[PDB]
């Protein structure tokens, strides 16, 4: 949507000949977050991850590569790669949606990610994408 957002969208497909759908930037931890088509992600990362330097080298930022999906439970999972979720439930009142990952008796150390890392990822993208203001890993 936003000029900078479509700035980093060009330079993306600039470097990896990848589209990128949409750009989640993460001020907060000095992160972009590009989604791409389905099957796409190995492309956009290249051979060592060759790619991945070149768009942090270009962007000053670090980069994460996540693939789209118009289905919650499908891109929740592509969110939380390292995780055997077992259910997604979406709970919506007042036009406040919430999203309640069921996850392992421990799934919930990856699933968090260094310092909430991970949830936040989820939170800024699922309300970005999904209209969901509030995710929670149980």
């Amino acid at each position: 949507i936003t000029l900078e957002e479509l700035r980093y969208i060009s330079v993306f497909h600039s470097i990896t000949g990848v589209t990128a759908y949409r750009c989640i930037v993460d001020e907060e931890n000095n992160r972009l977050i590009f989604l791409v088509s389905e099957g796409e992600a190995g492309r956009a990362i290249g051979r060592g991850g060759r790619l991945i330097k070149l768009l942090r080298e270009a962007l000053g930022k670090n980069i994460e590569v996540v693939e789209y999906s118009s289905d919650l439970e499908r891109i929740v999972k592509n969110l939380f790669p390292g995780v055997k979720i077992e259910s997604i439930n979406v709970r919506e009142r007042n036009g406040v949606k919430q999203v309640v990952i069921k996850v392992s008796e421990d799934d919930k150390g990856a699933a968090i990610g260094k310092g909430g890392k991970n949830v936040k990822r989820a939170r800024l993208v699922l309300s970005k994408l999904f209209g969901v203001e509030k995710v929670v890993i149980r």
